[PDB]
């Protein structure tokens, strides 16, 4: 029985404990034994994860990064004792990686505008919340939703960053909506940012304005099944951990593996 192993970065949140047990379902079924290391968010327990996996003699390593810039290191390790790595989520800024596996974060953005277009309408006035500058999910968010804007001929008002906060969105929706008052719908590129920019609204009396979130938290679809958040875009946390031990497969089968693949996302509207 051959081994893979999964370095993940907590098992303290859902989506990361989804995210193991999605690999653990796949691992079962396609016949292997899956080792599971926690590294607790902390970036020198997964490198102390990686080198114990490293002496143990393991196939493949899937790494869930804590973090993408303190990742290089522990890929590194990988990469000399000649263990192929298979990134989960996080990007490895550094050292070499077989393939790379994430939600589609530009379909993500492309659904959330596509179902502004089918609410607000061809042309629509929208605004968007950008995350954090430089985030591989700010830029992916950001060019699916330049997709829809394309197609649907949107009018951007604005785009800005909130990095990713509530406190952000709501400061920085604010701001906005006095700047852009003819503003019809919003896509923030997380609920967050989604949930802090509900706040601004509410308090400017204008509700009539859709807002479109992204991660589905537990927050945002709540806020969704209220009829206060008009959608969310929720990932398939578990569908990255089992496409990981399926291309994990692959590579031990010796086939050539393509770079990404994007896991599918799903549209949250009430009911």
């Amino acid at each position: 029985k051959d081994t893979i192993a999964l370095v993940v970065s907590t098992l303290n949140n859902p989506f990361f404990v989804s995210l193991k047990d999605g690999a653990q379902k796949e691992a079962d079924k396609l016949g292997y034994n899956l080792v599971v290391l926690d590294s607790q968010n902390n970036p020198a327990k997964e490198l102390a994860n990686v080198q114990d996996l490293t002496v143990r003699g393991t196939k493949i390593l899937l790494i869930n990064p804590t973090d993408s810039d303190a990742v290089g290191n522990a890929v590194k390790m990988a990469n000399q004792a000649n263990i192929p790595v298979i990134t989960l989520d996080r990007q490895a800024t550094k050292g070499e990686v077989v393939s790379h596996i994430a939600s589609d974060n530009v379909l993500g953005g492309k659904i959330a505008g596509d179902y502004i277009a089918k609410k607000a309408g061809e042309g629509a006035k929208v605004i968007e919340l950008q995350g954090i500058a430089g985030t591989s999910a700010a830029r992916e968010r950001g060019e699916g939703f330049q997709q829809a804007v394309a197609a649907h001929k949107f009018n951007v008002l604005a785009s800005q960053p909130a990095d990713f906060d509530r406190i952000k969105g709501l400061n920085v929706m604010q701001n906005l909506l006095t700047a852009h008052p003819d503003v019809q719908a919003v896509f923030a590129q997380n609920d967050e940012m989604a949930l802090g920019a509900l706040r601004a609204l509410q308090t400017a009396g204008k509700s009539d304005v859709m807002v479109v979130g992204f991660d589905g938290t537990p927050d945002g679809e709540k806020a969704v099944n209220d009829g206060k958040l008009a959608a969310t875009i929720a990932q398939l946390p578990d569908q990255i951990g089992a496409k990981g031990v399926e291309t994990a497969d692959k590579v031990l089968k010796g086939e050539k593996v393509q770079a990404k693949y994007p896991v599918d996302l799903k549209l949250v509207v009430k009911q």
